[PDB]
């Protein structure tokens, strides 16, 4: 696409702030708000669509997982709701596989998933697909040669450096090589033949470390930390790069956004957004 979109996020209280940065002249765009506030979210898009699935709303008047998903088109930058999942999920982690959007794990009170369902824009419906070998919230997601992994996480007891593969045309879980680090709410993408794991939370520390699994080889290496320690960030790739937006690193709710760059292996700040904040969604389309 164009643009980078950031939708909700946390700061003292759940956000419904929609906002699209340009990569090509470092402009921010303020868009329409969610129609609910929510944080702890995953953002993804489908022909053109943005979708904003789970999350929670953590407010005054108290607090609601969300089992909603909302699209929001750019052309006409509005917001509409969607079929709704079978189950809350805050903490959510999604990934499209041949415009299908799948939901893996998230919380519900302190019901922690493992269950994951799969969205067909066609039909406006969810199904339930077979269940991840292990309970994850704060899971990341990313998809590479149609297979979709799961990777790190809480599973109501215990943090992960554990991580999943799903095989759709045999609606199958198996487990891959484990990180080196214990991670959860850390950010999860593909690029070329890597799935990349960046921050995150390994029980003591916001991380700043980075690792990548590459399938061929089915390891984990390490690559350059980031500049800033943090968890609950918002990832994507545009162009090759990774960006990673927010967070929080035990002190500040952040407003940085860097650029990892694979061919120089290097971080850079590329642009700040407009407040800190944490748990948001990230996706990239067009402009709207
Ligand atoms: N470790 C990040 C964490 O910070 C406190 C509030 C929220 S909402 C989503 C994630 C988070």
């Amino acid at each position: 696409g164009r643009l980078i979109y950031t939708a909700g996020g946390y700061f003292r209280q759940s956000l419904s702030y929609l906002e699209a940065y340009n990569p090509s002249n470092g402009s921010w765009l303020r868009l329409a708000d969610l129609q609910v506030p929510r944080s702890g979210l995953a953002g993804c898009v489908v022909g053109g669509l943005l979708y904003a699935v789970g999350g929670r709303n953590n407010s005054p008047d108290g607090n609601t997982d969300s089992s909603a998903l909302d699209c929001y088109n750019p052309m006409t930058n509005q917001w509409s709701p969607c079929a709704s999942m079978s189950v809350p999920r805050n903490r959510i982690g999604v990934g499209v596989i041949d415009g299908h959007i799948y939901a893996v794990g998230g919380s519900h009170g302190c019901i922690h998933h493992s269950s994951v369902e799969r969205y067909e824009p066609e039909r406006d419906e969810w199904h339930l697909v077979a269940p991840m070998l292990t309970r994850r919230i704060g899971v990341g997601v990313a998809v590479l040669n149609r297979l979709l992994y799961a990777v790190g996480g809480f599973d109501g007891t215990n943090r992960l450096n554990s991580a999943e593969c799903y095989y759709p045309e045999r609606n199958e879980w198996r487990m891959i090589t484990p990180m080196n680090t214990i991670r959860s709410g850390a950010g999860v993408c593909v690029l070329h033949n890597c799935i990349y794991a960046a921050g995150g939370y390994d029980g003591q520390d916001q991380l700043n470390s980075v690792e990548r699994y590459d399938v061929e080889t089915e390891t984990w290496t390490f690559v350059a930390p980031m500049r800033h320690h943090r968890s609950a960030l918002g990832i994507t790739v545009h162009q090759g790069k990774i960006y990673v937006l927010g967070g929080y690193d035990g002190h500040t709710f952040l407003d940085s956004v860097e650029c990892y760059d694979p061919d120089s292996d290097t971080w850079s700040e590329v642009t700040r957004m407009t407040s800190g904040r944490s748990g948001v969604g990230v996706a990239v389309t067009m402009e709207p």
